[PDB]
């Protein structure tokens, strides 16, 4: 929990809750979070 960021229930925290990205931020292709949590946690090369 280093420096937690204030945000909403239906923005993304990130694992160590360090920053708070956007819902529309998940899974883009870039690393927003501290490491890479939000898409990590995201589906593993999309079909189609
Ligand atoms: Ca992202």
């Amino acid at each position: 929990g280093a420096m937690v960021l204030n945000c909403t229930s239906a923005q993304f925290k990130c694992a160590d809750g360090s920053s708070c990205i956007n819902s529309r931020y998940r899974c883009d292709g870039v690393y927003d979070c501290r490491d890479n949590s939000d898409e990590a946690g995201c589906p593993t090369r999309p079909p189609g």
